[PDB]
DNA sequence: CATCTG
DNA sequence: CAGATG
């Protein structure tokens, strides 16, 4: 946790960089084992040679655990933090809708900057045309002081088209978090499940509202399911306008929405250790259901979900606040 | 995993 | 349809 820190921040940046820049995926794919196995290892790692007795640590990622450990450096990671094509890739891609591959595209015909993409907003397609045009306010986060109004927003169109809708919006925010990244609604309606055959008007009907009071501003995109979109507190009396946010509403068929909903709101961490315990409670848990998990290795069945209470219960947990999913 | 592009 | 993105 900070015995091995650098060892795996380094062994983070040169994963991280096989697999944006070079496309080496392998290899990429093999730093990350590394520091995963690094992570959890006990004592101090001293040298390469004791590293390389790890599983996932051959010999060159020990060659290279030494020069670091040897000198406060590692020349390729220095190579790396140099080159200006290594560095474009990486800050084209904080476009939204600009991958790496498209990050790799792009530099190769030299557009390398904001201002190149800008020139160029005829290679741009939409979504990272928006992605282009919001840089700034995607990079802004989300206070909850705006949340709690957008919030209150969505929430009183949803109800205004159907007064069946189910609402709920995840996140950190859902987790008492100060500030958030994006919006993310949960939706379900009574009339959609499991079974029922469809319904994208419960998804498209809300979205036009939204959009109908100006809320929504622009579509990443938007699926029967599952909305992508940009979206904007009112400007009140002009002087004070505010930044364009990030949302997404996703439909939930009825039957499954509190695993959803339970799921979403994470944490991750929150979630693993429901998942674990839900397992010795003798089950089995994912994003949209539960089940009682059988003898003969596994088994299935869906246990009845009425609220995030009822999860718990099935567990046999101690129900907690949303707050307190932390870890 | 759902959506989009081309 | 593969392949990219979030
Ligand atoms: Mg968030
Ligand atoms: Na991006
Ligand atoms: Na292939």
């Amino acid at each position: 946790e900070t015995l091995n820190g650098g060892i795996t921040d380094m062994l983070t940046e040169l994963a991280n960089f096989e697999k944006n820049v070079s496309q080496a995926i392998h290899k990429y794919n093999a730093y990350r084992k590394a520091a995963s196995v690094i992570a959890k290892y006990p004592h101090k790692i001293k040298s390469g040679a004791e590293a390389k007795k790890l599983p996932g640590v051959g010999t060159k990622i020990a060659e290279k655990i030494d020069e670091f450990l040897a000198t406060g450096k590692l020349r390729k990671l220095e190579k790396i933090r140099q080159d200006d094509t290594s560095s474009s890739i990486n800050f084209l891609t904080r476009v939204s809708g600009i991958g790496p591959s498209a990050a790799r595209k792009f530099v190769d015909e030299g557009i390398k900057t904001l201002e190149d993409l800008r020139k160029n907003e005829d290679k741009l397609n939409h979504h990272q045309r928006i992605g282009l045009k919001y840089f700034g306010d995607f990079e802004k986060r989300i206070p909850r002081e705006e949340m709690l109004q957008m919030q209150d927003i969505v929430l009183n169109e949803v109800k205004k088209v159907d007064s069946e809708y189910i609402a709920t919006v995840c996140g950190s925010f859902r987790r008492g978090a100060e500030s958030s990244g994006d919006m993310d609604v949960l939706l379900t309606h009574p009339s959609f499940t499991s079974e029922s055959t469809k319904q994208p008007k419960l998804l498209h009907q809300v979205v036009e509202q939204l959009q109908k009071v100006h809320f929504i501003t622009d579509t990443l995109s938007k699926g029967e399911t599952k909305f992508m979109g940009v979206c904007q507190l009112p400007s009140k009396n002009d002087e004070k306008e505010y930044p364009h946010r990030r949302i997404d509403i996703r439909l939930i068929p009825k039957d499954q929405y509190y695993c959803g909903v339970l799921y979403f709101t994470g944490s991750d961490i929150f979630n693993k250790n429901m998942r674990a315990h839900a397992l010795e409670k003798g089950f089995t848990i994912n994003e949209y259901t539960i089940r009682p998990l059988g003898v003969t290795g596994v088994a299935g069945e869906p246990l009845p979900v009425d609220s995030e209470k009822d999860i718990f219960d099935y567990i046999q947990w101690k129900y907690r606040e949303p707050k307190d999913r932390s870890e």
